[PDB]
DNA sequence: GGGTATTCGCCGCGTACCTCTCCTAGCCCGCAAGTATCCTATTCCTTGCAGCGGT
């Protein structure tokens, strides 16, 4: 069991770290997009990619 | 030249997560530490020159 909301930020690219050992968040992976834009879902994947 | 066959080489092969370990090799030069050696004294003996009483 594991949550994020706000923590650190890798260096090179500006993203979440990954992994429980640091505070890190999950990973919305491709196939998840590809799921939101089977719905007329827009809004959400913007920010949540954005 | 030309239509064809055969070979060579490049491109590709699922998502998400958890645990662990390990991450260049070799030379080189200053440098700390530890040591064997060399000069430093003391005691005995036998010389070589300068003062020195004595006449």
């Amino acid at each position: 069991m594991h949550a994020r909301s706000t923590g650190s930020y890798s260096l090179v690219t500006q993203q979440p770290l990954g992994g429980k050992a640091q505070f890190g968040g999950q990973r919305f992976g491709e196939m998840e997009v590809w799921a939101l834009e089977a719905y007329g879902a827009a809004y959400t994947l913007q920010e949540m990619l954005t």
